[PDB]
């Protein structure tokens, strides 16, 4: 049964894939949430009949992001908290099947990651942004974004699309040429490395890492120190 550790903040995409040679429709996912067993448990979401119904105190973090025309019922929980620990159980039967698949995963939670990064002129850093997962390519979109304390706007670092041809933007203006991705996309790392940095690329860096149409962002406050 995997193991997944995350931060507090972090989101954790729990694959639940049913292996067959065909393609086929999920037509029951249950997803139920318990600390230990705890002798209790709660609902993380259902889905029946084409719907899906994200409950109780994961109502509106937790998504059903697996193709439900190909076989996945696999759950995207976001913003993790320490509450979130403990134990995942997916529960899934494909259309025309009878036989249900039932897997465990374990969500293992440490504490929150600083907001904070610092860095000295001149040096080179990376700015990591991931989503932790048992499955592959499921991040269609990452957008590095930068405001200053003195920005009026937010300006592109780097954005990568997996949904168009074009694929990878880098920065024209304040970053051009000292920044790139460092992280695997098909592995679900929109991780970026900024190089030589300057006083003036002190500020917040925001990551959009999108699994579909559903965002996950991060925050990264970087303080550029003397010495
Ligand atoms: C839907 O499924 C049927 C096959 O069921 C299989 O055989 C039975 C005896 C069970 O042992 C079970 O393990 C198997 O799933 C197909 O014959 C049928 O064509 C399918 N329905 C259609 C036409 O879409
Ligand atoms: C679910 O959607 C699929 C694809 O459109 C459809 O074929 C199927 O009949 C639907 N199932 C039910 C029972 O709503
Ligand atoms: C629940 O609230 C979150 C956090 O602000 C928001 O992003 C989202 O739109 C809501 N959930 C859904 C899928 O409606
Ligand atoms: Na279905």
């Amino acid at each position: 049964s995997p193991q997944l550790r995350v931060h507090v903040g972090e989101s954790v995409l729990m694959g639940c894939v049913v292996q067959r040679t065909e393609e086929k429709h999920v037509d029951r996912v249950d997803w139920l949430f318990s600390k230990d067993k705890d002798d209790a448990s709660e609902y993380v979401l259902f889905y029946y009949s084409n719907l899906s119904v994200p409950t109780g105190r994961f109502q509106n973090r937790s998504h059903l992001v697996g193709d439900t025309f190909h076989n996945d019922g696999s759950l995207l929980l976001q913003d993790v908290q320490k509450a979130d620990e403990g134990i995942y159980t997916c529960e899934i039967r494909l259309k025309n099947e009878s036989m249900v698949m039932k897997k465990p995963v374990e969500l293992w939670v440490l504490p929150e990651e600083p907001r904070d990064l610092r860095v000295r002129v001149g040096d080179t850093t990376q700015m990591r942004c991931s989503i932790q997962s048992t499955e592959e390519k499921r991040v269609t979109k990452v957008n590095w974004m930068f405001s200053s304390g003195s920005h009026t706007e937010e300006e592109t670092v780097l954005s990568y699309d997996s949904n168009m041809r074009s694929g990878k933007f880098q920065s024209l203006g304040r970053f051009r040429n000292r920044v790139d991705l460092t992280g695997d996309i098909s592995r679900n790392d929109g991780s970026i490395k900024l190089q030589t940095v300057k006083e003036s690329d002190q500020g917040i860096y925001t990551c959009s890492i999108y699994v579909g149409k559903l965002e996950s962002r991060k925050t990264i406050v970087l303080h550029v120190v003397q010495d």
